[PDB]
């Protein structure tokens, strides 16, 4: 550790960092020279935006720090979309934003920007290096902030300072606190929750991503109080599989009896969720358990706020919660859930398997069956979120899911898959791409080829901004600016040196997709899908689609559901 | 004009806006519905970053307002790179940044960002619409700010407010002031400049972009005081052609006797330039005429500061400037200029027509000769800046040039060409692309096909981040992270439906390029060039290449020059 | 110039800076040591907010750079109110914001703030020094930015870097461009304005602060086209005095026939004004000449925009403007102006000399007569803005006026007077203070005493937030939170060592104010005034007072006017 660049790389390497995603240039050159000499791999991308998405996806998969790096001015500026996504997803990311020479700061120099100001909204820590010793210190603070769960950390490094001497080791010698504290609730809040539960004749649990390490506790509580369990999109991968109390998801992409179970129960308990669609939530009698107190009551009236961890709160309250022997509400909701899903399959999916262009719901149904039990699925923003929510299951809980569920950016699927795949080349990674999303960052097909990343990019090629076509249908606005001439992604992937398949016949989807998923290397599957595979109830308004309608609602987008119906049916047969 | 969305489009249409570049979505839907009903064309791009670059390039070509538009959160976030470039270039751009519903602001909603804060550095005006009447007002202020020369204007529009009623017309009915005032200098400042000129036995003029409308005045002054004229890269297109006093350019990409003429004259006059490389500038006796007083003395010691327009200042001082009958310095500099260029052609261009892989300087030389006399040239940041500076000329001043000369971003050439070509489809547009730059925004090949834009994309495919390889060579750092496996851009362009040519044999460059430039439609010419076509003097340091070396320098990068030698030679024959 | 602190002070001294207002501490210590060794005077204030107001007022008086300086974190944070005011007023100010040691930046250290981010809104240039050479460079850029008219410049200096070596002199050796370019309009815009003027049978000129160096041109144009001349508050000190076309001011504090002349003329020409009250402006046929093109059309419909200097634009268009021999509109507006002012004096100033508690309008009338012909007047935000506008005149144009007319902060009068008075101790400076404004920065009475600044602080002590009481009256809201127990500012000023007078009897105002203004040294005159000296027409709404009412209006606050009526009457001669 002689220069600050060398010390920064030695510090990252000592903490277990295995790769840095980025694009070399100017102020970043001394850092990449240190990378070359180290055991850290340099992962070259075509656009720095993909490096920030890849680091965010890698972190979500590993639970460890991930790093992206970019050159001065326009170089680090490109990181921004990926940093907002990684930040909203709570990924542990350190972004090395190289900066113009310090002597040029404030002189309107060539490539001058102020990244230390620009990145404030997409980060929990964002400071500028002004010397080697201070640089070592703020590198520690950036790492310690993101490892403590404060979101993205940005370190802004003027290129001349990267070549100055390293600090004396005081801050790089530290052990980073990366543990998970056990957050028990305030007894007063837990007591009010116990009383609310005991006073209620019927209770519904609505779970989000905060339920990640509380499956056993949520299920034990549900068995005791006979409560149906619904979920937000972020809670789907953790609480839906093998759940005897399963009642679906809320929101426009929702399914089953979740909205009804949530609005008809005496008490609704929000468990680790920040579900933003308030019009689907009741206001009369709601409790909320959230580890971040500032998030409580953000989405609806909350009468019983509880600041705490889901598993710890449930373990604390369980001895005081009385066993409810009455299952009437639960049985009634389980039956209504199965009827709603059966009705949805009959209304929108009957005999659709031979319609041309190919129905995307048929593709997603096959994709769910053919993908490995431990595959990583990345989901591009748009109609692919509808197909993932209703057709991609997580049996045994061994699959991983990376998407832009909060920032809602298009084009995330391929760069997220690049990061996810880099962690382990022997694990299957499926990128559910949109044609719009892929075309937005098309040059990342060159990155997949360069690094020989064996991901399977499944393009739902509807030649449309599918989700926008749906919005305009809801508004009543004539279709404009959404659908354009067809693009052949299989030929583009082949021209870039990637094995490709084009699927246009629905009777060939199963076999061609099976062949592609089995191929030992990168594959792009270009599936020509129907952009008009949409069914929207006439009562849905533009205000509802945009998320600002206040009136109570239970209406979801039309369309079918997949393999989730098998659990719904098995739960009906298992009613005592 | 019933809604604010309709009034905004009616206002832009009444001001002569012919097209809006963007990508439809969510909050932007009511605005694009109004576009559909209007005479304005909607130009769909694959990535919103290209819309902001295209609007910037269109404005630089027309001298009128240009408009880009993007959806909420991640949509408008993509505009940022293009807005920094358009802002630094002084383009007249209005960016419509659609925003999340106003009821959701402050609630950490799905896709929430604060564009009104994020865009402050890349704009002269950036405000949020909070109602219809105020929206009409700030739309006027945004347009009036950018039309007055204050740079990019951003109007942040929450989607719900786009559907509310329009204002009463008070601000939309205004005539926008788009005139160019005539800025005469302060008599005290002008008098000190007269004295400095009269006391000097030899004077050199160093011109930048501010000399755009002062060619006659610069030339008249130069004939009176016998002064050689040099230029910054931004002044090249205006002052180099048919200039009997021409002595080249300064900086690392420079050529000819400019650095010598500038440092050896008794007085150096900076005329409309903000040339950032201080180590190439003298400090002892410098005068500076700039229309923005805050820019004076930003780059070197200035003893005679003059706040004013170049043409007006020169016309004011001319009757008081005594005629210099001594041409010794001018003749000496004209001869030294021609010798330096002749030496550079002999040293670096010997057998260039047979060099394999194809020498980029040979390509640029052919390109200059074959392109139309009125073509628009767009230049990708990197080695293409070296080839444009030394080989692409502007005879008669009828050609236009769009590049990222100030913000210095990669990937600008194709999106700049999309904007420039949309102005007039009967005018030739050449995009000098880098392989790095093209791969960074590769999906814009789909935009060229979609809009049938007949631009000629000339890819200097060296399979390298050429400019970074140069930086590492100068530093002494082992080559790492710059060169990767070859990519076939002709096959990618053909797979996207674009006519393409792959050139690998130098003896075929002239014929294949001539055939391609003549084709009536979009063409991608993939030229396999040599990444090692670099000649760097051993004295150049990393500090110099990064722009923070303070010691005086006259050293430029090795390499030849093109057709500029013909004017240098004709000026020798015209010496009395 | 061995250290950056020494070089910074040498550069300021070489540019003619005579004093720096501030408060020494921590990171600012090496800079104040360099001030001590230099010919620059250190002016200690009690609160750094007063240093920024004082620099802003000094600059407005001299037309030159003025400097304020403050310590790290909380020290420079106090500058902020004064910097927003100096910035809105277009003052040429350099703010030296000392900062925490560079090694501590990013570590949540004791006193840590980010002034380089905090001050972006109240400045045209704001950067952080990271080393001696770069510090010299950004010092140049900061000075050159504010001297070119871009507003306040802030230089953020980490204390450790102040002691590191100075730069090599390249940027400090430069000559700063402080000239005034001559901005002629675009011929196309000027030609459209000529046509608009020639087509109009009647024209009104409405002037703001941009008319400062164009009096001769405005008057020559007015004589040619027979146009009445009105003004915004910012234009009052330049265009009202000895004006044969004078028709008053617009807005709620307005007077005379200005609103009528502006809305009844065939063409209204806005000349160097950014008057923000759109409801008083017509929309049908308006032209605007402004040196900053981005300001055109900001307040009303403008059909004839002209980017350019007022004097240059007028000189350029004059040979093409045809002489108007018809004076009908001008005579009708001159007569209506005199009638309106006469009516206002009869209605609201009857028996004002005997009114108890003392009427502030009677005080302002006496103050205008007793103050020197070249006095500087500083005006606290609130009811004092009404009294200054309607009673304080500028005969011969030798008086100066400093106020918070744009940022609208209370408490500016005393600190602005401190800066104005420091320029020349032989010149009279009158601070028209509010009791609210004085109480807000009361510790600056200690600064006046310390520096023996012979300013005359005239406190309009109404025991109220007078302007807020007016707002609640207009809204119909019951009076609450505005009026409190009386404070004796004369006793407080005397306890601080300052000669003071307390005036409670209206019959004593003239003699006590004459004695006080004649006193050779600082004086605080505590005048017990009536907080209910308000006459508000019943149609004035809360939306109007707040500035967001859309409907066209010609209504002004009731109340009299002063010595301005003598010009209105003299202008009626030859009717
Ligand atoms: C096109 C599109 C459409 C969408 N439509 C829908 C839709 O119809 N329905 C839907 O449900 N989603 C939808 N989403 C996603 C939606 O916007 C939200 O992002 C999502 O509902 C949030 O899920 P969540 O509550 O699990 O996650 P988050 O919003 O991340 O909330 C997790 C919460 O748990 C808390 N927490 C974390 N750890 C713990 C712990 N140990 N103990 C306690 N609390 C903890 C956190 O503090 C946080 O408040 C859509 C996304 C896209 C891209
Ligand atoms: C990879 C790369 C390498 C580069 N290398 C070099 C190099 O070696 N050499 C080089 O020269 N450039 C180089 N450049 C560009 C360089 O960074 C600057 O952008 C350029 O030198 C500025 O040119 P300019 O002074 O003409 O333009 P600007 O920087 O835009 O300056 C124009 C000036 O004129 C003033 N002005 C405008 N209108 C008027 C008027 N009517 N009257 C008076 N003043 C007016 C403006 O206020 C401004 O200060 C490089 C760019 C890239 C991308
Ligand atoms: C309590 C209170 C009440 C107020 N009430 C009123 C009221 O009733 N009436 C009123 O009039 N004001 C009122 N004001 C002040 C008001 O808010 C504005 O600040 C004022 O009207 C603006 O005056 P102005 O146009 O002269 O100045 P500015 O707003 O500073 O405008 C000057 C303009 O001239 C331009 N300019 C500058 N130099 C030149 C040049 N050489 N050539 C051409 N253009 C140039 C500038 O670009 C600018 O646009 C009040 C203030 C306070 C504190
Ligand atoms: C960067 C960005 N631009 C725009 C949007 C708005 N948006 C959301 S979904 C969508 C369409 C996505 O099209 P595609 O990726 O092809 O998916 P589809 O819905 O057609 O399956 C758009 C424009 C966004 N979320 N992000
Ligand atoms: C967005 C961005 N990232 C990084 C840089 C730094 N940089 C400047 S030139 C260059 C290489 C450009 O490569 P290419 O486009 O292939 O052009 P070449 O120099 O090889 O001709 C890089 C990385 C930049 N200017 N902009
Ligand atoms: C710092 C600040 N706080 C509050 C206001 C709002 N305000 C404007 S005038 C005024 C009352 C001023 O009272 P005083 O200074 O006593 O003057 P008066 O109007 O009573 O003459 C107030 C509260 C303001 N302009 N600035
Ligand atoms: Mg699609
Ligand atoms: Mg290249
Ligand atoms: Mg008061």
């Amino acid at each position: 550790a002689r220069s600050y660049a060398e010390q920064l790389i030695d510090t990252l390497e000592a903490q277990g960092v295995k790769r840095i995603y980025g694009l070399v240039g100017d102020s970043l050159n001394p850092i990449v020279d240190a990378v070359r000499q180290s055991g850290i791999e340099w992962v070259h991308v075509r656009n720095e935006e993909a490096a920030a998405f890849a680091a965010g996806a890698e972190s979500l998969i590993t639970g460890e720090l991930a790093v992206c790096a970019a050159s001065c001015g326009p170089g680090n500026t490109h990181l921004i979309q990926g940093l907002y996504d990684s930040h909203r997803n709570g990924a542990k990311v350190l972004a090395i934003a190289s900066h113009i020479p310090s002597a040029q700061i404030g002189s309107t120099f060539f490539q001058e920007t102020h990244p230390e100001i620009l990145f404030k909204e997409c980060s929990g820590y964002c400071e500028m290096v002004n010397g080697g010793e201070q640089g070592e210190r703020i590198l520690h603070h950036a790492i310690q902030s993101t490892m403590a769960g404060k979101g993205v950390s940005v370190v802004v490094i003027p290129g001349d300072i990267a070549k100055e001497d390293a600090g004396d080791g005081t801050y790089s010698n530290s052990t980073i606190s990366s543990g998970t504290p056990v957050v028990f609730p305030d007894p007063t809040e837990a007591a009010a929750l116990v009383e609310a539960i005991n006073n209620a004749k019927s209770v519904t649990l609505f779970c989000g991503a905060g339920v990640k390490n509380a499956r056993a506790q949520v299920l034990e509580l549900a068995e005791k109080i006979k409560s149906p369990i619904g979920h937000a999109l972020g809670g789907k991968q953790y609480i839906q599989h093998e759940n005897p109390f399963e009642v679906g998801m809320s929101g426009l992409l929702g399914y089953g009896a979740c909205v009804d179970a949530s609005n008809e129960a005496d008490l609704l308990i929000l468990l680790g969720t920040d579900f933003p669609y308030s019009d689907f939530l009741p206001k009369d009698n709601v409790a909320q358990v959230d580890i971040n107190g500032a998030h409580i009551g953000r989405r609806t009236t909350v009468k019983y706020p509880v600041t705490g961890d889901v598993a710890a709160t449930i373990e604390n309250i369980l001895p005081h919660v009385k066993e409810k022997t009455d299952r009437s509400f639960l049985d009634r909701m389980l039956k209504a859930h199965e009827r709603k899903l059966s009705s949805v399959v009959e209304t929108y999916t009957h005999n659709v398997e031979k319609h041309v262009p190919i129905h995307p719901e048929y593709v997603a149904s096959i994709l769910n069956e053919l993908a490995d039990k431990d595959a990583v699925f990345t989901v591009d923003t748009g109609m692919c979120n509808v197909w993932h929510a209703r057709y991609i299951e997580n049996p045994e809980g061994t699959r991983d899911f990376v998407g832009s569920f909060r920032h809602g950016t298009m084009a995330n699927a391929l760069p997220h898959a690049i990061g996810a795949q880099s962690v382990d080349r022997n694990r299957q990674v499926i990128a559910m791409c949109g044609d719009g999303g892929l075309g937005m960052l098309l040059g990342e097909l060159l990155t997949v080829k360069l690094h020989k990343l064996p991901l399977k990019a499944v393009v739902f090629n509807n030649s449309s901004l599918g989700m926008v076509k749906l919005e305009m249908l809801v508004e009543g606005q004539p279709e404009f600016g959404t659908d354009h001439e067809e693009v052949n992604f299989a030929d583009i992937a082949a021209a870039a040196g990637i094995k490709s398949v084009r699927i246009t016949d629905p009777t060939k989807v199963r076999e061609q997709l099976a062949d592609a998923l089995a191929y030992p290397g990168p594959v792009l599957i270009d599936i020509v899908t129907d952009p008009n595979a949409l069914s929207i109830p006439p009562t849905i308004t533009w205000e509802q689609v945009m998320g600002f309608s206040k009136a109570a609602t239970r209406t979801v987008f039309g369309g079918g559901v997949g393999a989730m119906i098998d659990l719904a049916r098995s739960n009906i047969r298992n009613i005592p």
